[PDB]
């Protein structure tokens, strides 16, 4: 059996991986191709600071809090092993400030040490008057895609650059299933109006000091367009910007002034921050993730199409959960195919 | 009015600052010196991490609760201040463990969010069934030194390497009070049976994706005679060593075995970690901190002595309290000279 993984972010790599880890022993040949125009620092991932954390309002799909609790605990299993600096995983506490008082997040529970901000923290920030605080993840999204790589490498996954004009075009040339992650950009290989670009610019400091994560929320400005703070291993997150439907991959000057003009009256210490760079990125966004199989009907015998996307702003969140569903529709084709 | 300060670790520099900075107003002579053996690189201070923290159990003197108090409370109003870079000041949260049981300590109200660790916290740390999380301070010596002398410099404070006898010496010279801030040296001016050094040795590592504190503690071994790892500005700081009496300031290799091989159980990402250094400092260990008064019967006049040592492992986590406890002592010798 031939598969055809279409994308090199964290949701196609790490897709491959687990459907490989599952079926390797089980299928004759199990011939696995990656194909991406994209790949390892160029990617959508790669912009990503890689915080684990959902949206606060609930998902239209009640299925994507298992995928992320799922990945939580995934994650979470591996944080003290000696090989998570690789991944670029690590623990990370801090700060989601709020104007006003506001309901917990279904979520609570799946953190570590969930618990509403006291008076004299709230006192460090004059500009907000209410929030929380609990223990969370990085998962830098550079280094995990490293690190997915070199997994599928030594697992003999062979990885070609190349843009796919369609899924015929696979299935033309002997794909017995197609994988497609192709996350902002899957409207192209199929007409999907939910999806939407959330065009997203983040700035690279040098501010060893910050420890904590400072995300502030403000509903007349919309879901993480208000300033916000990550520290990577080496580097900090800067942002604070989501349009939707800006397909402009290039840094806008103004929104590196909204970056830095936010971060700074949070925070005054970055005032004397060294800037290392500057990129842009495209939150998948869509009303729930397409995660589906589809028959392709070609004539005579027709290939499967497996989708994989929509993931917006919480993709490294909830990547594994949704590999393993991936992998279960994989599985429910070879016992159709007769093979189980 | 001519003072002489003798140390310049954080006790004398400190101490210098605040009498400078509440008497030059009231004072035309306000003559202050410095005299230290050692400075700025190479003083115990510069040796410690930082970490705002007392000892678990309370203090023989209650007034030690109180210093410790006013000197958080300082810091904090500083945290978010553009210079708090320059002290080396910032926040952290981490870890204390325990293998049992044990009371809420004094300082419970005094950090942001103390709270006790969830089953799924302790499950991370396998030899522990207890512990604490919280949300404290660093303020790291070295920098804060030379912040300090910066400070004291523009001041007009003047500085002298010289290694003192005894007060006598000092007292000859013309000085009208001597401020002894002398450390675990202090016993060489003055007898003090109660005042021991608590040797310590610490290393640096390099091991940036490391946010949070970690400290254990085991009753058998003693205080700070078990594994800790702290996240420094640049660096992280590997200890858990505390032998009283000994006064080799010599790095010991057996002791160095001990750090490395507690602090890869506790965090098994360290043993990638890049080793940059090691040193050996003394915990100016006693009963409880000496600060008080002495008039010296010296000619037919008497000299003034302040004395302000003996704060154990605890000197910056208490400096600030009892550097104006130094100088309300100082302010009392001026009413009595008919001079306020
Ligand atoms: C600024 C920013 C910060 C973020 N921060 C976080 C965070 O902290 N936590 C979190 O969980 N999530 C975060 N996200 C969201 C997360 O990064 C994305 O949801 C995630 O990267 C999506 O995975 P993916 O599908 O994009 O893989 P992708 O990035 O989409 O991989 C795409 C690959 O597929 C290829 N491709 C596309 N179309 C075709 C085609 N037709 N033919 C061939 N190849 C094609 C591209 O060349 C590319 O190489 C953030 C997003 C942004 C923009
Ligand atoms: C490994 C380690 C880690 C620590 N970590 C922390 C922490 O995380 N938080 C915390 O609060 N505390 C910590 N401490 C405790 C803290 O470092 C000390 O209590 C503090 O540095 C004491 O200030 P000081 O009196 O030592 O100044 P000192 O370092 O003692 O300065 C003394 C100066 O006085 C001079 N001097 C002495 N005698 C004479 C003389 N006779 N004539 C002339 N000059 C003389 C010396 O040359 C020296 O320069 C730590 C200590 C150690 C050892
Ligand atoms: N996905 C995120 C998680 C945390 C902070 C920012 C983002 C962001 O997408 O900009
Ligand atoms: N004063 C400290 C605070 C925290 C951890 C260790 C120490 C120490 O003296 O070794």
């Amino acid at each position: 059996m031939r598969v055809v993984v279409i994308g090199a972010g964290v949701i196609g790599l790490s897709t491959a991986l687990c459907i490989h880890e599952r079926y390797h022993s089980v299928l004759q040949p199990l011939d696995i191709k990656v194909y991406a125009d994209r790949f390892t620092p160029l990617t959508t991932t790669d912009v990503a600071a890689g915080l684990w954390q959902p949206y606060l309002s609930d998902p239209n799909n009640p299925q994507e809090a298992d995928w992320s609790q799922q990945t939580f605990d995934y994650l979470l299993s591996h944080v003290h092993s000696p090989n998570a600096e690789n991944l670029g995983l690590f623990l990370i506490s801090g700060y989601n400030l709020f104007h006003e008082a506001i309901p917990d997040p279904s979520w609570k529970d799946t953190v570590l040490g969930f618990r509403k901000l006291t008076p004299r923290e709230l006192d460090m920030f004059p500009d907000y008057g209410y929030g929380w605080f609990h223990t969370s993840l990085i998962l830098e999204g550079k280094n995990y895609l490293q690190w997915l790589t070199e997994r599928l490498t030594e697992r003999g996954v062979k990885f070609f650059q190349r843009k796919v004009e369609s899924f015929e075009e696979v299935a033309r040339e002997g794909a017995d299933v197609i994988v497609n992650c192709t996350g902002v950009w899957a409207g192209a290989l199929q007409r999907d109006p939910l999806l939407q670009p959330g065009r997203g610019q983040i700035m690279k400091v040098d501010a060893p000091w910050m420890k904590h994560f400072i995300l502030t929320h403000d509903p007349e400005r919309g879901i993480y367009n208000s300033p916000y703070i990550i520290p990577g291993t080496q580097t900090v997150t800067l942002g604070g910007i989501f349009q939707l439907g800006n397909w402009s991959e290039l840094n806008n000057i103004q929104d590196h002034n909204t970056i830095w003009e936010g971060c700074c009256r949070l925070e005054p210490t970055l005032k004397n921050a060294r800037i290392i760079g500057e990129r842009t990125g495209f939150r998948p966004v869509r009303p729930q993730i397409r995660l589906e199989r589809e028959q392709l009907r070609t004539g005579p015998s027709n290939t499967e199409v497996i989708h994989n996307y929509g993931h917006g702003g919480y993709g490294l969140t909830i990547h594994w959960g949704c590999a393993l569903e991936a992998a279960k529709l994989f599985g429910r084709i070879l016992e159709e195919k007769k093979l189980s």
